[PDB]
């Protein structure tokens, strides 16, 4: 009754891409939401790293000194595109700062130190299961998860699952309240997504986030917490897929859905 309200042409805008988009969307005040594609399946790409972080600030609540635990690594935990981890080799990171670089900057190497110490990609798939998503899978260690192979189901979720974990992990009761907020300040410190969903948001509202970008099949993604002034939290996620090795994703693509999605909720901006 209150899904999809007001149509809006995602199909126009997915042709003009040349692949398929995936939204969905939450008005979290009167439960509205718009929804395209919602229930697919969509490479999670680097997205996971959110759902990672917040994984391992769950086990904070019962592990008070793990956030500041300091982890030493070695050159060879240093895999492509991990720029932060990079700059501390000779020192180590903490737990915390692994979480925040692999958050914020999408640091390969210090998710893949995380998710090992969660028991890898069935411990995190665990922890989804625990905030009742059914339909996240996390099923490979980097950088196989990003192969993003057409009708693969492996290191997939759906747009309306990954906007329903969003949501419980930000704003409902799946963490505590500190960490809660220490999950949302990671995400408003994100410096990855400056031209998906955010480029959608106005810049007095408040917005966190985290992207994927596989590098093939034109697949990539963002999902974020939106703070409109004066009303009520957004949660949305947009996912994106195209049919050929080498198509090419697109940024634009991504903020122009955030917009319809925007619009769709009759949320002003
Ligand atoms: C995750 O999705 C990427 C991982 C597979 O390396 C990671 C890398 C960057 S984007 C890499 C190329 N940049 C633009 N096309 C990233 C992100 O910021 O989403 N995540």
């Amino acid at each position: 009754m209150l899904t999809n309200l007001v149509a809006e042409p995602f199909a126009k805008l997915e042709q003009d891409f040349g692949g398929s988009i995936g939204v969905y969307a939450m008005d979290t005040g009167s439960g509205a939401t718009v929804s395209y594609r919602a229930e697919e399946r969509f490479p999670l790409c680097s997205s996971f790293k959110g759902f990672l972080a917040a994984a391992v600030l769950a086990r904070s609540q019962q592990q008070a000194d793990l956030l500041d635990t300091p982890i030493r690594y070695g050159k060879n935990a240093l895999v492509p595109w991990s720029p932060i981890s990079e700059k501390y080799l000779t020192t180590g990171m903490t737990v915390a700062e692994l979480s925040a670089a692999a958050v914020q900057y999408s640091d390969n190497a210090a998710a893949n130190l995380l998710l090992k110490e969660l028991g890898g990609p069935a411990g995190l798939t665990a922890f989804m299961r625990s905030i009742g998503d059914t339909t996240f899978r996390l099923d490979r260690w980097q950088l196989e998860l990003n192969s993003a192979i057409p009708g693969d189901a492996r290191d997939t979720s759906s747009p309306r699952a990954v906007t329903e974990s969003l949501q419980k992990l930000t704003l409902g009761s799946a963490l505590a309240a500190p960490q809660r907020q220490q999950f949302v300040d990671w995400l408003k410190g994100n410096t990855t997504g400056n031209h998906r969903i955010r480029a959608a948001v106005p810049a007095d509202w408040a917005v966190g986030d985290k992207t994927g970008t596989c590098g093939v099949y034109g697949t990539a993604n963002d999902y974020a917490v939106v703070w409109p002034t004066g009303r009520a939290p957004i949660v949305l996620a947009v996912y994106t897929r195209a049919p050929n090795k080498d198509d090419k994703h697109s940024e634009a693509v991504i903020a122009a859905a955030a917009r319809l999605a925007l619009e769709g909720l009759g949320v002003n901006g």
